[PDB]
């Protein structure tokens, strides 16, 4: 059989084959596979495993990957790309013991960014957010989950969506659009922020026809959306065919997780807060529970999600990096890797099938990326080490060697 890429003398190669989501224990089975080879045609591959599962094909390009360890395309299931201006400037209040929410109610934080998103030109949003897609991908991202929200108003809110699309048919990362119009609220709408919901929602029928997004998301916080208005707003979204996610417990347990796993939405993500009942209610549901280390760590906490009890519980556990100017400003999904061994208390195991089988799955790719598998596009990631513990371990830098997207090298070194 003549194909078109071959890689040889891989290391270590991680194929992260699986049926499903991995809940539980099953998070822990990491298949190891040593002195490998991958085998790609037509942009999908056709075999990935031990030394030997070439025999019966022939290839014109071939690739030495001198012991190096091999792993799917990593995919980033949560992150708010498309954002004007920055918020470098409220550091200090941060420092100065001013908490998230009060710099938020007091017209700031996610209100900054509503501002300087709005008055940013397409163009500049588009060119902006190429220079921060550029840098996921330089860091093994192949797959990216994006979230609208910094519009909070029809003109804006669709600028974003249309800005993700042109992203992801100009260049190498695969994404997922999410509709966030219920970020937060417009100080003209305090006093009415039901009114706002209705507003956003008024929006699904074009974005829908536009197939602009295939999520909706919202910040079910304190002074912010209730649970109430949460459930109404998601199972209008679900009726418009949009797959459900939510910004749940971040701070308290509002019950948040509780009203995701009842609504069947795909993932439930930050969780900080969340309660016992909560966690069995996601893994009860199979909701994915998307933790954001690198949220709770740049917040200048201490208090992670609980993942060892959601594991222990049978939660099916995800990673992302949260890219976003207000909480988590980190294109750095290895970093959020080190955060989750250090400090989320999670096993590279556990990790590795964290960013890249459950991140998949958490945004409705489950079928399309994360693994290494005949059939699936050929997204990958050659990296600079020679075993898979070793990734999580060594922090704060890039690790990557190479990234291939669908069968190309589109990162060298
Ligand atoms: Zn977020």
């Amino acid at each position: 059989k003549q194909i078109d890429t071959i890689l040889i003398n891989i290391g270590q190669l991680l194929t992260m084959e699986s049926s499903g989501p991995r809940a539980g224990k099953s998070m822990q089975d990491l298949h190891v596979i040593e002195d490998a080879v991958v085998g790609i045609h037509e942009q999908k591959i056709v075999f990935a495993g031990q030394k030997g599962a070439e025999a019966g094909y022939e290839a014109d390009e071939i690739i030495d990957c001198s012991g190096r360890l091999v792993t799917p395309g990593l995919v980033d299931p949560h992150t708010h790309l498309v954002f004007g201006g920055s918020r470098e400037k409220e550091m200090n209040l941060k420092l100065q013991g001013i908490s998230y929410l009060d710099i938020l109610a007091q017209g700031g934080g996610i209100l900054s960014t509503v501002k300087d998103t709005r008055a940013a030109s397409e163009e500049e949003l588009l060119q902006k957010a190429h220079f921060h897609l550029q840098r996921m991908l330089s860091y093994g991202t192949t797959t990216a989950e994006v979230k609208s929200g910094y519009g909070l108003e029809k003109e804006t809110e669709l600028k974003q969506l249309r800005v993700a699309k042109k992203l992801h048919e100009s260049q190498p990362v695969d994404l997922v659009s999410t509709f966030m119009g219920a970020h937060a609220i417009p100080p003209e709408y305090q006093n009415d922020p039901d009114d706002f919901l209705d507003q956003m929602l008024s929006l699904l029928p074009e974005i829908k026809e536009q197939e602009l997004a295939s999520f909706a998301d919202i910040f079910t916080e304190t002074g912010v959306f209730t649970v109430s208005q949460s459930r109404r707003y998601l199972q209008k979204a679900a009726e418009a065919g949009f797959g459900l996610k939510i910004h749940a417990d971040e701070i308290d347990p509002l019950g948040g997780a509780e009203l995701a796993g009842k609504l069947k939405a795909v993932s439930a993500d930050h969780l900080v807060g969340t309660s016992d009942e909560g966690i069995k209610k996601l893994a009860e549901a199979g909701t994915i529970a998307v933790l954001l280390p690198g949220t709770t760590f740049y917040l200048g906490k201490s208090t992670y999600a609980r993942a060892r009890a959601m594991i222990d519980e049978g939660v099916c556990v995800s990673l992302a990096t949260d890219f976003n100017p207000g909480s988590s400003p980190t294109e750095n999904i290895q970093l959020i890797m080190s955060i989750a061994a250090l400090h989320l208390k999670m096993t590279a195991e556990e990790i590795w099938h964290a960013v890249t089988v459950n991140a998949a799955y958490a945004i409705g790719k489950g079928e399309e990326a994360g693994q290494l598998k005949a059939g699936r596009s050929a997204d990958l990631v050659i990296w600079q080490a020679p075993n898979y513990m070793y990734i999580p371990y060594h922090y704060g830098v890039n690790h990557v060697h190479q990234v291939m997207k669908n069968g190309t090298i589109v990162v060298n070194r």
